């Protein structure tokens, strides 16, 4: 992929609209590409794409369809809009189907209990103060690296008991996996990169594994982490013995909850400085900040789709859909759609419907990291409140190169502390 200039969508034919470009997001062009999908081709059929061909649904009532009727849309084999490089298929629940889904799910889910949630607000805005305390207030800074990755990095590193040291690696895998060309138009290209990476994670997944065991063994008491877990349930405790259940499952952890928890970090910062009336109100009603997490999942809308096949042809949006075609749930653009939110692309933190957005999904596979996502949240507006009477964004943020991740690379901050 090299980026274009991506021309105006009055200039195209309705069936050479092609939303899979990976630069769509970067160059603002999104928003009105989606757009005319919704309003004229709302289950619409690109034939020609670096992808292959592909269904694109767009308005948030029938991606609430799709979604919800996994009898009729299979997530398998993948849920990226192209296909994973050669040699790096792992399966992940996310794309799989009831009720082999279901099982898998429930063997992991303990590790974002809600009680164990609570217990883990001390460290996580122990974490956020720390780290906004450390950010120099007399200069700008990458909030991107200094805040959201960081605060991310932690959290990953936390919920798998990963060593502390080595979570950059948690993440530098994770993204060379999400980032493919091949799977969502991202800049990694190298598939040799990508064999080194994922052969040192399923290595380290096993050390880890191991370690663990041993501590546990020498009788170390066991944690909130998903090692542990998984080493305390019958069903799981020889989960190294499966080693595609293993690999899967813990890697489905990591992405899950990686570029997701970032972007939306980052996107908020980004929505208060398109709407810095928002801030006003923000500062006054501190109560909103429930609300406002809502708003900034559903205007940010990390993931931009989840991609599915027919299991059957299926009418849908006056169109027939095919048995084996590639179908994509566009929740960025269903979040947009003006039959569900009034003024869909204003930033409204008391937005009274904000919770009611797909950016999580709908149905069997509605994001399992939700609560934990929003928590961290609501925790980082909390302590930036504390700190801060202003912030300025000093520098057209940098937006990455994905189909899939909608995200910030750079996002150059200058803070004003209150006295
Ligand atoms: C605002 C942040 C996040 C967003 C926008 C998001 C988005 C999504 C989406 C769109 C799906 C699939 C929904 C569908 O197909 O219907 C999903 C599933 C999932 N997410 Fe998240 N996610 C976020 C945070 C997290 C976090 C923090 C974690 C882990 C700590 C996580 C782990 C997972 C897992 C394991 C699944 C698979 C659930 C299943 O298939 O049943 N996510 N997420």
């Amino acid at each position: 992929f090299v980026e274009t200039p991506i021309p105006d969508v009055n200039t195209l034919a309705l069936e050479d609209i092609d939303v899979s470009n990976p630069f769509l997001y970067r160059q603002g062009q999104w928003r009105a590409y989606f757009k005319r999908l919704r309003d004229e081709a709302p289950v619409h059929y690109q034939k020609n794409s670096p992808f292959g061909p592909f269904w694109s649904v767009t308005r948030f009532e029938d991606i609430l369809f799709v979604d919800k009727s996994h009898d009729l849309f299979s997530a398998e084999p993948q849920i990226i809009l192209g296909d994973p490089p050669e040699g790096l298929s792992v399966e992940m629940f996310i794309a799989m189907d009831p009720p082999k889904h279901d099982v898998q799910r429930s063997s992991v889910q303990g590790v974002v209990a809600p009680k164990n949630l609570k217990e883990m607000e001390g460290l996580i805005r122990s974490r956020t103060g720390d780290v906004l305390d450390s950010l120099p207030t007399d200069k700008p800074f990458n909030w991107v690296p200094a805040v959201s990755k960081e605060l991310t990095g932690r959290m990953l590193a936390t919920l798998l008991d990963f060593p502390y040291e080595e979570r950059h690696k948690l993440v530098e895998w994770s993204d060379r996996m999400a980032g493919a060309a091949s799977a969502t138009g991202g800049e990694f290209a190298d598939e040799n990169a990508m064999f080194d990476d994922a052969a040192d994670m399923a290595r380290s997944f096993s050390r880890l594994w191991r370690d663990k065991e041993a501590r546990r063994a020498a009788g170390e008491e066991p944690g909130f982490d998903l090692i542990s877990l998984l080493q305390s349930n019958k069903e799981t405790k020889d989960l190294i013995n499966r080693p595609m259940e293993f690999i899967g499952n813990l890697t489905l952890l990591i992405v899950g909850g990686n570029d997701t928890t970032r972007n939306s970090m980052s996107g908020g910062l980004v929505a208060m400085n398109e709407f810095p009336r928002e801030f006003e109100k923000l500062k006054a009603k501190p109560e909103l900040i429930p609300n406002m997490v809502s708003e900034i999942i559903r205007w940010q809308t990390p993931l931009a789709y989840m991609r599915r096949i027919a299991k059957q042809d299926v009418e849908l949006g006056g169109q027939t859909i095919k048995k084996g075609d590639r179908v994509v749930m566009w929740y960025a653009s269903g979040n947009r759609d003006e039959r569900k939110f009034d003024n869909p692309d204003q930033f409204i933190i008391d937005r009274k419907d904000a919770r009611n957005h797909m950016s999580f999904g709908y149905g069997v596979h509605r994001c399992m990291g939700n609560r934990l996502a929003e928590l961290q949240l609501r925790i980082l507006w909390e302590e930036i409140l504390k700190r801060f009477d202003n912030i300025e964004v000093v520098e057209e943020p940098e937006r990455v190169q994905s189909n899939f991740a909608r995200g910030y690379s750079r996002l150059m901050v200058k803070l004003t502390p209150n006295s």
